[PDB]
């Protein structure tokens, strides 16, 4: 079929990397999960309802927050319905449906209610309160526009036509030698890896260090065959004492078969703890690569893999372990502790973490012991599932199918809003998974197919790891392929054009860094303008926003930043014509900063807002919109109405360390129309200021630059460039005399608003505080899947000081206030320090 064979270089094109491509595999493993994942795609394309589909309504089923149901009128909302050039606002209760505020339009004075300017709907059998954009619109106190039309054609989502525990010899492993083709002492070990754990270690002879060294040694390791875990590694490393090399196989394949024959593994290097360290794929640059050479006996061959009580101290022991933070090691005692009493931890879906980490995987009827264990889940299965515990199971740790199975069996609980709170790390997670098809890959594949937000965010997550990671990109690229054949031909074009535009303005941002001013100015708007002529779609969804429509560019606006990286700024038209206002979208495009890492930030920020939303608290967060679309390279959303907290300085001073307090209230008053809003903007100030100091507290990226910190002509600050400080690494957060002025605070003194400024800062720390296992364990994923260097586990470590772990309330109120006045004994001092270091040197 030539329409199939087209089809597929579309596939190639939007995936980034071409998923036939066998020069860099040694087994049919992704060929086997291409063709493994067409039953989930299949069944969930045809489990799915076309209009719900069609229309994507973003619904919540959290409980509309107080500060949401203060801002309401009297058990009544103002819904501004829209048509030509006529608007009628109606009165609707919360808790009325989208399906009654029609019956409240044909009876009161077949068609659907589409939000004004987005691809937004307000459809099915839920109250108002409980869509996203309402909700939205209540916080920013915005009026609720809708724009009634026709339901889109569910037909244009139309999806294209379609024994191992016998023998009890110690495993063994013959290692050939090793190849480098440019260039001391050299050596090859083998260990035998279950999830962190070294099963067995062996090591061969030093032999000099030569473009071909050959041993011809059989290293027998001291596990016997039958002993072996489907998920068990052989990693292979070089060192010289100091490591060069990697590589890794899985000792049990896909098949559940024992690893027989030759194999000739391209090596990974070392550059400069992470995932990047546990990948079974093999380096692809093979001309410049080294590799190592090893066989596996070949044999016949075909080798297939199939209560009491407790003493008081004993139980205190057991429940000290069970409390304890996902980061405390666990001792060879509290192992053994843990496993004897293990159907006593059982009851505690708290313990499961700890509890299987005290398994010995390297011994077969333990691992059956473990099996007999998880028939036994009752208490697990029947809980209210818990994220921050489902995520301890699916790290590095674990590399057990079934133990991860039931962390993916607590996630299929989860309703779309919280999936896309969680999709960034959950498709990060993917990169800790044994094998390329998984209960995750397939989890992370329905979610997709079944909500076009899901399926849109999922696309772009996988596409960014496709574009920049060599480790990942095939696993990736099988699940993206995956899902582009279940989606839509919808969704497929909308996809199409993105691409076509992003790849378009990716050539433009280097094109300009290259050249470093009046000469490159004018080359910035004569290559814009090539663009808008023909080749480049009308239109385009927004990455960041896919509810967004953005239009021709606004070529006047545009322009390259004064910046050591040459950024572009970008302003372009609303493609929709029922948009309520002219304002444009505003996108930047950058070349240098690592935006992976600004990312997995900024998605730690969206959850550190809803851990404060369920305690009543709104700590006004500006997590602006980031997609990460290739190395060092991608897009940032523009906030309105902005400035930079070191131009605020340049302004009334100009160029010098010479920080005046007086400063920043000047600019919030001189920017505030009214004085009712420059209340506002200060009450608005002393909320952001204390969630970012707090946040930044927290994730430990406080100390920072003016340059670094931004504030809105409404009084929100918020931080920005997060892939700076972890690209490349005192105070503990930047509560400068210009803020503390704003508090109405000079020196050491104290205000109204101050005061509610500490109050703020101990409420939204002691929330998150509660949240301690969910922070520890995404701040540690973060750093091993997105953070390069910045390992070592003494660095993921910094989080349960931040958190004050084993502290109680008030011993953890008394530390964030020491922080508080860190901040006000430093002064200037750190902002001119780093005035001193990164404006001069
Ligand atoms: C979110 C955001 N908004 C605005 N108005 N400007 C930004 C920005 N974000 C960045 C940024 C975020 N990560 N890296 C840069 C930035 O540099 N700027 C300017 C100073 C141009």
């Amino acid at each position: 079929s030539e329409e199939s064979q087209a089809f597929q270089r579309q596939l190639t094109a939007l995936i980034g990397y071409d998923v036939t491509d066998v020069s860099n595999v040694h087994d049919d493993e992704l060929e086997f999960t291409r063709r493994g994942l067409v039953t989930p795609r299949m069944a969930e394309v045809a489990s799915r309802d076309p209009k719900l589909y069609a229309m994507h309504p973003w619904v919540t089923s959290k409980p509309l927050p107080e500060y949401l149901w203060k801002k309401i009128a009297n058990n009544c909302i103002f819904i501004v319905i829209h048509r030509s050039t006529t608007s009628q606002t109606i009165k609707v209760s919360p808790d009325d449906t989208p399906g009654a505020i029609l019956q409240s339009f044909f009876t009161k004075m077949d068609f659907v209610l589409r939000v004004c300017g987005r691809d937004e709907y307000l459809v099915g059998e839920t109250p108002i309160k409980n869509f996203q954009w309402v909700r939205h619109c209540l916080k920013n106190g915005e009026e609720i526009h809708v724009v009634l039309d026709t339901p889109p054609d569910p037909a244009l989502d139309e999806v294209r036509k379609e024994s191992l525990w016998d023998c009890d010899r110690k495993f063994r492993v013959k290692i050939r030698g090793i190849d480098i083709p440019v260039l001391l002492t050299v050596f090859v070990e083998a260990n035998i890896q279950h999830g962190q754990q070294v099963l067995c270690q062996r090591r061969t002879s030093p032999k000099p260090f030569t473009e071909e060294v050959l041993w011809n040694v059989w290293l027998e390791f001291s596990i016997k065959i039958k002993d072996l875990p489907k998920g068990a590694l052989l990693n292979l490393q070089i060192y010289c004492v100091q490591l060069l090399y990697y590589v890794n196989l899985l000792l049990i394949d896909h098949r559940f078969l024992l690893r027989r024959g030759e194999y000739v593994l391209h090596m990974w290097q070392i550059s400069g703890f992470n995932a990047d360290k546990l990948t079974s794929a093999t380096n692809p640059d093979k001309e410049n690569s080294m590799s190592i050479s090893i066989l596996l006996d070949n044999y016949c061959h075909p080798i297939a893999l199939p209560r009491a009580e407790m003493p008081n101290q004993l139980r205190k022991q057991l429940e000290a372990i069970i409390a304890t933070d996902p980061l405390n090691p666990l001792t060879a005692e509290d192992k053994e502790l843990l496993w004897h009493f293990r159907y006593e931890s059982l009851k505690h879906p708290k313990a499961y973490p700890k509890l299987f980490s005290s398994v010995k995987w390297g011994q077969q009827e333990i691992v059956a012991k473990t099996y007999q264990l998880l028939a036994r889940r009752e208490v697990w299965d029947q809980s209210a599932l818990d994220v921050g515990l489902t995520m301890q199971l699916l790290d590095c740790n674990f590399s057990d199918e079934n133990v991860r199975a039931i962390a993916v069996q607590k996630l299929e609980s989860l309703e779309d809003d919280d999936v896309l709170h969680y999709l960034l790390q959950l498709v990060q997670a993917v990169k800790f998974e044994p094998y390329h098809d998984s209960a995750l890959a397939r989890f992370l594949l329905k979610r997709g197919l079944r909500n076009k937000r899901i399926g849109h965010f999922l696309f772009w997550f996988l596409r960014s790891e496709i574009a920049q990671s060599r480790h990942y990109q095939q696993r990736f690229a099988v699940i993206l392929e995956a899902y582009l054949r279940g989606c839509g031909t919808a969704m497929l074009h909308d996809f199409t054009q993105q691409v076509q535009v992003i790849e378009m303005l990716q050539k433009v941002t280097l094109d300009i860094k290259s050249l470093s001013s009046s000469q490159v100015i004018s080359q910035l708007k004569q290559k814009l303008e090539n663009l808008q002529n023909s080749q480049l779609p009308e239109s385009f969804r927004v990455p960041y926003d896919p509810g967004l429509k953005a239009g021709a560019l606004a070529i006047e606006k545009c322009k390259v930043m004064a910046s050591k990286k040459k950024p572009l700024w970008l302003e372009f038209k609303c493609a929709d014509p029922t948009a309520l206002s002219n304002e444009t979208i505003g996108i930047i495009f950058k070349h240098g900063d690592d935006l992976r890492q600004d990312m997995l930030i900024l998605q730690i920020l969206r959850i550190m807002e809803s851990i404060w939303e369920t305690e009543s608290l709104d700590l006004c967060l500006l997590p602006y919109g980031c997609i990460s679309t290739g190395d060092k390279i991608g897009m940032i959303e523009i906030v309105k109405d902005a400035t930079t907290i070191a131009k605020i300085q340049q302004s009334t001073v100009g160029n010098t360390g010479a920080f005046k307090d007086e400063v920043l209230n000047h600019w919030l008053k001189e920017k505030s129309p009214t004085e009712e809003k420059f209340q506002a903007a200060v009450e608005r100030f002393v909320y952001s200021c204390a969630g970012y100091c707090v946040a930044t507290f927290v994730l430990g990226i406080g100390d920072r630059h003016n340059d670094n910190i931004m504030i809105t002509e409404t009084g929100n600050l918020f931080h920005i460039d997060f892939g700076h400080i972890l690209g490349n690494y005192r105070v503990p957060f930047v509560l400068t005399p210009d803020f503390l002025f704003v508090m109405g605070t000079s020196g050491k003194k104290t205000s109204p608003h101050f005061q509610k400024f500490q109050d703020i800062c101990v409420k939204a720390y002691l929330a998150l505080r509660h949240h301690t296992n969910l922070l520890i364990i995404l701040f540690s994923m973060m750093l091993m899947t997105g953070m390069p260097q910045l390992t070592s586990k003494e660095d993921i470590e910094y989080i349960r000081d931040a958190l004050t772990v084993g502290k109680n309330e008030e011993d953890a109120k008394k530390y964030f206030l020491d922080q508080i006045e860190v901040c006000r004994d430093k002064g200037w001092t750190v902002q001119f320090n780093w005035f001193l270091h990164l404006v001069l040197g």
